[PDB]
């Protein structure tokens, strides 16, 4: 079947499990894909969504060695525009008052999922743990 | 040319960049590979090198979404033999008194390199400099 393009956006600090299993859900959409996976600059996600570990340069270059990647922007922009789709060829956007319904809309938006706990803070925790409080 | 059956074991607990490149530079040996990779079980690694925060399936999970390793040996044994390469085809072993001089003299060694300052602790270490001392 054809080809089609799929785009997944993030911040991929610490990159870790559950950001790798939504990555691999991404490229499986639909049976021939390319990935696209943009990478938020860190000036746009320190603004708007939090503290950021990782440069872009190293989010960036993790992400580069996850087998469903097929191509990286970044950075990228931090509000996905129609035009923005057009410029790079996007078939659809896939991630987890509506700033999205206009994707839903056009029919270009796909779900993906969350694991829980399995992110990099929490096997800190686990590390921890091994040091009774009293 | 020829395809060449590379294997590189470890532990891969908290999988990093450092990891990733060491697989990559693997990978890359020659034009044609298929890298194996070995991920040695929770016991044994307890017992002989020293504490690991990630169980055998996590640790292994996590490996099948890095682009170069082609199979996963899970878990590995913990010293690699002459059976074992001819076991499973193994052209050369990739890693980084000498229980490894019987590689060499066999011809199936390959150095690979090790990232400093890139690991999983090293990111824990860098959050915790926002807070001063004082």
């Amino acid at each position: 079947s054809k080809n089609v393009v799929i785009y997944a956006d993030g911040v991929y600090d610490m990159l870790h499990l559950g950001h790798m299993k939504q990555l691999e859900q991404a490229k499986k959409l639909f049976e021939n894909t390319t990935l696209i996976v943009g990478v938020t600059s860190d000036n746009e996600t320190k603004l708007f969504k939090g503290q950021v570990v990782q440069t872009l340069e190293e989010r960036t270059e993790t992400l580069k060695h996850i087998r469903w990647v097929d191509e990286i922007i970044s950075p990228c922009p931090w509000v996905v525009t129609p035009e923005f789709l057009e410029k790079y060829k996007i078939d659809y956007v896939a991630h987890d008052e509506d700033i999205y319904a206009w994707l839903k809309r056009a029919g270009k938006f796909k779900a993906t999922q969350r694991t829980e706990g399995v992110s990099t803070t929490d096997l800190i925790v686990r590390i921890l743990k091994n040091y009774e409080d009293y």
